[PDB]
């Protein structure tokens, strides 16, 4: 029937009835679970999604059945029947953006979901205008290190017309230059975007942390290249509270995590450019970005500096170096007065969020493999909590690369 | 592309397709509408015969005699036996193949690289609780081997029509007592509170330590379980010390050498073996992270962090992470010093990636439960974190079964 959901540390049980509201298939079947896969393998419809969303909106303002609610439904209907599409009012877009964050199964930061600044950028007609909105978004969100969550929404997709797109996967990305002796200098995750930039006329650097320009694209136009003003990109030098040699590693990370390659779907409408930002959880930087073998891969370097036995796995040299790197990220962001949350505090807030949502909506869609942090899993409460994963709309979705 | 799940490793960029999942004949808990992958326990002769035939086919394939005269004859013999008695019996070599294949098929086990080297003790002649005990002690002595641990399974008689099961009530052959206290706390292992109280109900005189080895409650068919004390010399333990933190030894922590699971059901060709205890050797995180640091287990994290003089008043000091690493190191160092087989989570996961490649070639895939395969500390520092996995049920299988009481 409905999933019985148990927490194995406390022995407490809930039941998810929210999943019954899902209208979209995930990748699992009774024959086999594909829950660990990162990406998906691959007018009456629009109208029914539209109506459902308008229903969500009016219920949320506690005015279901009001004349305003009936009129709005007819507007949507008349617009679709005539034009094949429709448009949201700003207040609907604001509600929609918040629900999409709220519904995002892979996000451990959802306790913050109702606090989101929404910039309406739907009156955008050029890449140059896109750039101006983006600079303002960054300036607002960064806020001298007192980070504020925000989203900017660019014009929706229209049939038989190219999309508005930001080609970069994030607003801030460090270059990855592939030197022909096999290796990569910089961030291996951004090799393809770096090359795309150079090809579109960017003068490349040759450092480990060169901030990339943005490639911005208006419909059916070649993308345009814009360099972000260095004073807009707040960055944090990494040092360690006790290990003085750590700063000599020349490591740093940027303050603002702003994803810019995802599609925002609201009521059947699709926003192909809608970058969103919040603040970092430390493990993203300290564990994944710096310690992944296919990223900066600094584990061995830090270990050799800590004079650890690199010869055998059984000395746990990797685990020790990783802890210290995460410590340095936390220490450095704290010294710089830049908002950051550690994985213990984040997962503790998520448990509170699960409980809030259980009372509010009867469940919470969550992807266990993503919610549990990449170091010290079972040391956090979420490890011991069963979760149900399913797709609710409004939603953030992946979409193909524009190139 | 091919019409099978596509499986990617995000570290290496390499891609495989799982075709083995096509052979699954039993559903798990997921649907296209919602994934239940994270749940720990998810919820007639014609039915027996098809399970039986499938297994005999599997057996004859494994010896490259599929379609042979002996194959058709063994099939014919299984149908005849089921037809006249409602059940059938496995030849010795079929039981051995079945036991190894159940291990090979176990989605939650990271140690499967070793699957082909499993010593199978045939105990289907056992007729008493006392005899079960003799078999179990023999298993323990062989598997323990003075610290040079050897994988083994002992198989007691199958479930039979209208007759009680053979059962071992304890969840493992070695378990530390958990004594419920007057204030509500637990002395010992909280995981074992219930089995401890059952032992006392059945006549065990209880100790009062943190590490009292429990007696075994053993049940022969249609009889009350009998109580058996393991002679201490048979139960190898390892006192825990740390290679540099000299005070760690003073904590008086220890763990037993042999992980031997005893409450699972071994299913083969529809036959059900309700008592089939199996053992290997530990991965160090099972002891160092889960058993010692889980909040609902021994919960020693704060004790150790205080000894290490860490800031336990704030999450951002990473005092939990720091203490947990040193505890795992102590586990590894103590087992190594004691010459008792053990594998760290890095070596174990590397060996499992090797296993995945072997099985891709041998069977076109490998059923695996990501959440269980990725270790409870240092997750993304191990190669399995970045490997997509397909989970599904194959038979022969080890299955959960309800508690006997
Ligand atoms: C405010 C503090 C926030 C924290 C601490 C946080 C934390 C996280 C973390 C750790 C991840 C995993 C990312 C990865 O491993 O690659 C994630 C993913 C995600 N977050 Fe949040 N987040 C925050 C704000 C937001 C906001 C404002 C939004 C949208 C409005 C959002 C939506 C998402 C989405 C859609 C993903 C999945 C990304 C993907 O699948 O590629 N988050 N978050
Ligand atoms: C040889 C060394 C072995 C190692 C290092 C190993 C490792 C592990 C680990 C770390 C787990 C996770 C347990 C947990 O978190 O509760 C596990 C589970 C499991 N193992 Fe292995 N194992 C080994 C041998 C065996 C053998 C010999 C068998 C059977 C013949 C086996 C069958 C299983 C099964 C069925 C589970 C799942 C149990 C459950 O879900 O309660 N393993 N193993
Ligand atoms: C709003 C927000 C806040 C935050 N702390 N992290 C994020 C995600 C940032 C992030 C971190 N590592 C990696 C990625 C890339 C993910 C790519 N997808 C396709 C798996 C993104 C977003
Ligand atoms: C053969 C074998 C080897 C090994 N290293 N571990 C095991 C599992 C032992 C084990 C460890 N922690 C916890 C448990 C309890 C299992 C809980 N199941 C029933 C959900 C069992 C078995
Ligand atoms: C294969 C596996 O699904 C994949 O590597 C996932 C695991 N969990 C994750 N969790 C987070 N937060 N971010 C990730 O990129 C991943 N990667
Ligand atoms: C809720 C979650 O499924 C549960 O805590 C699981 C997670 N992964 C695990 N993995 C292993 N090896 N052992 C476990 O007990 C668990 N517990
Ligand atoms: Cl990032
Ligand atoms: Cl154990
Ligand atoms: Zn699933």
């Amino acid at each position: 029937k409905f999933p019985r959901v148990k927490n194995w540390e406390l022995g407490s049980i809930t039941y998810d009835t929210l999943c019954a509201q899902s209208q979209q298939d995930g990748p699992c079947t009774p024959r086999r679970c594909l829950g660990s896969l990162v990406l998906p393998r691959k007018a009456e419809q629009l109208l029914s999604q539209a109506r459902d969303f308008i229903n969500q909106y009016y219920s949320s303002i506690k005015r279901s059945g009001s004349q305003a609610h009936e009129e709005r439904l007819q507007e949507v209907e008349a617009e679709v029947a005539s034009t094949g599409t429709y448009h949201l009012r700003e207040s609907e877009l604001v509600f929609g953006a918040k629900q999409a964050w709220r519904n995002a199964p892979r996000c451990v930061g959802r306790i913050q979901w109702g606090k989101l600044q929404v910039f309406d950028a739907r009156d955008c007609s050029s890449a140059q205008e896109m750039f101006t909105y983006i600079c303002n978004h960054i300036k607002y969100a960064t806020n001298r290190g007192n980070l504020r969550s925000a989203i900017t929404v660019f014009p929706q997709r229209a049939p038989g017309r190219g999309d508005f797109r930001i080609w970069n996967s994030q607003l801030v990305r460090y270059a990855g230059y592939r030197q022909q002796d096999g290796s990569v200098r910089g961030d291996p995750a951004n090799v393809e975007i770096t090359e795309l930039c150079i090809q579109h006329g960017w003068t490349p650097g040759n450092g480990r942390f060169d901030v990339l320009p943005l490639l911005l694209q208006a419909p059916d136009e070649a993308p345009e290249l814009f360099v972000l003003p260095p004073e807009l990109v707040l960055e944090v030098p990494l040092e360690h509270p006790t290990l003085e040699w750590f700063a000599a590693l020349g490591l740093r990370w940027y303050a603002l995590p702003a994803v810019s390659n995802m599609l925002l779907e609201i009521g059947g409408l699709e926003f192909s450019a809608a970058p969103f930002s919040g603040w970092y959880m430390s493990t993203e930087i300290g564990t994944r970005n710096l310690c992944d073998p296919h990223r900066y891969n600094i584990l061995e370097d830090v270990a050799v500096c800590m004079d650890l036995d690199t010869r055998t796995t059984s000395s746990l040299w990797k685990d020790k170096a990783a802890v210290e790197i995460n410590l340095a990220v936390l220490h450095s962001f704290q010294l710089a007065k830049v908002t950051i949350v550690d994985h213990h505090a984040a997962t503790v807030s998520f448990m509170k969020h699960l409980d809030n949502e259980q009372k509010a909506r009867g469940g919470c869609p969550a992807d266990w493999a993503w919610i549990v942090p990449p170091i010290s899993g079972s040391l956090t409460p979420v490890f011991h909590q069963e979760m149900v994963n399913y797709i609710l709309s409004p939603a953030f979705r992946y979409q193909p690369d524009p190139w």
